[PDB]
């Protein structure tokens, strides 16, 4: 059982690494056959088709990204410090993506909007959790007085993610971390300036 | 004639592009672009040599009809500012109608290509680096004119605004809605007019 278990987490977690470089349909089940040892047969012992394995791939990927999230915001007690945590999660992913290839929410959002319903809303789900979460941290603010009480907290979210993500996609088409540093500073600024109350 | 095959290789590029655009580059196969161009498989590699000098031709015309989209945009305004602010317009405007059918070329072939394929990394880079140039020059001539404090960096602010705005296109798509657009490009535009314009 454990090593059905462990046999089954790293194909998923070999996967999800494949899949996140070269996408759903351009990484041949062959590919992750080789790279798992399951060459001669067997990946279908753990996964009824590739399409469950890129379900279960996508899972483990956002797991990553979410343990990325709830390490980054930890500690911190003043609700705009815990926003900028948030930006600065992304900031590092220049050179310490979640997983290799960058962000599999960009990545497979890219991917599924025009072609696969259920990896579409695997991807709407995540974008919502930090939705919600920057919602509950203003909310929160407002109610202490950290966070000015006209903020649009859905607004706030939206922009922090669209900017974050962009700046995702250029630093690595750019080969350089300089994007991301500004997308941070600019959003860092706004807040401080335009969000933060005390 | 060569003009008629001129013409046959114009179509197929079109069409590789439409379909590129939504499923990719690996999930395009050659037997999606022989029904989208009502082309044999022969028909199509008379005219080019694989499917990946195909897929190159058809990013630079993916790239050339976002430029055209951008030159419209851009044309005709009366202050840097204004101008800025439309390149930003463009962008919103994606909300209903992309350059293609289905989204930025240069934001879907950028996820695709980064850790994949060089030449087509390149050539997203060479479009972000136009776009780049594009609001350095209008960054540089708003100065002159006293229309944008000197103090702006020009690519650090070209930078901002394709990250928030490609990263909107990308929300818009996921999320079903303008309103990531909508909401980015008041941001920018809201930014821009209070902290860069001069007068
Ligand atoms: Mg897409
Ligand atoms: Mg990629």
């Amino acid at each position: 059982m454990r090593k059905g278990q462990e046999t089954r987490e790293r194909v998923v977690a070999q996967a999800a690494a494949l899949f996140n470089v070269s996408g759903y349909a351009g990484t041949a089940i062959s590919d992750i056959m080789a790279a798992t040892g399951l060459e001669k047969g067997g990946i279908y012992r753990h996964f009824e088709s590739k399409e469950q394995l890129a379900l279960a791939a996508f899972d483990y990927a956002a797991e990553k990204v979410r343990e990325r999230f709830a390490v980054g915001l930890a500690g911190h007690k003043h609700t705009v410090d815990t926003i900028i945590a948030f930006l600065d999660v992304f900031r590092s992913y220049a050179e310490r993506p979640p997983l290799v290839g960058g962000c599999p929410i960009l990545n497979t959002a890219i991917e599924s909007d025009d072609t696969n319903p259920m990896l579409r809303e695997r991807v709407r789900a995540v974008i919502d959790e930090w939705r919600e979460t920057i919602r509950t941290l203003v909310q929160t603010g407002i109610a202490r007085g950290e966070i000015r009480p006209e903020v649009d907290a859905d607004r706030l979210a939206l922009l922090i993610i669209a900017t974050m993500e962009g700046a995702v996609m250029l630093a690595r088409i750019l080969e350089t971390a300089t994007p991301l540093e500004h997308a941070y500073t600019h959003l860092a600024t706004y807040i401080t300036q335009q969000v933060r109350l005390a």
